[PDB]
């Protein structure tokens, strides 16, 4: 289960696998992937101005700690069909680390 982490590790770890497509700040631009400002408490599929694919949205998922860190793992296994190309984050650590901050950088 999701345990909190080092958000500087966290921080890095998101400067170097996920800020290429994804901005985390309110009214950040869209890239290849969505802003994620609010992603925690929202549903799937749901940042305004940005063009998801059907699975991401019919995933329907309420993102918090514990299914980002199984989305994470391998984001293919937990949404089928998805246009995010990540392998996933493998180590727990690396999870709990990137999430702790991203729970602060996209509040
Ligand atoms: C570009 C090559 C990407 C990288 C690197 C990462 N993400 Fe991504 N992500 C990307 C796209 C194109 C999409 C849309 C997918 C779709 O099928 O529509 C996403 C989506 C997400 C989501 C869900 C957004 C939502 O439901 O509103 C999350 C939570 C997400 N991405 C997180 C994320 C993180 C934390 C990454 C680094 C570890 C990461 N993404 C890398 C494209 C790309
Ligand atoms: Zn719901
Ligand atoms: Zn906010």
């Amino acid at each position: 289960e999701f345990k909190a982490g080092s958000a500087k590790k966290g921080a890095t770890l998101f400067k170097t696998r996920c800020l290429q497509c994804h901005t985390v700040e309110k009214g950040g631009p869209h890239k290849v992937g969505p802003n994620l400002h609010g992603i925690f408490g929202r549903h799937s599929g749901q940042a305004e101005g940005y063009s998801y694919t059907d699975a991401n949205i019919k995933k329907n998922v309420l993102w918090d700690e514990n299914n980002m860190s199984e989305y994470l793992t391998n984001p293919k296994k937990y949404i089928p069909g998805t246009k995010m190309a990540f392998g996933g984050l493998k180590k727990e650590k690396d999870r709990n680390d990137l999430i702790t901050y991203l729970k602060k950088a996209t509040e």
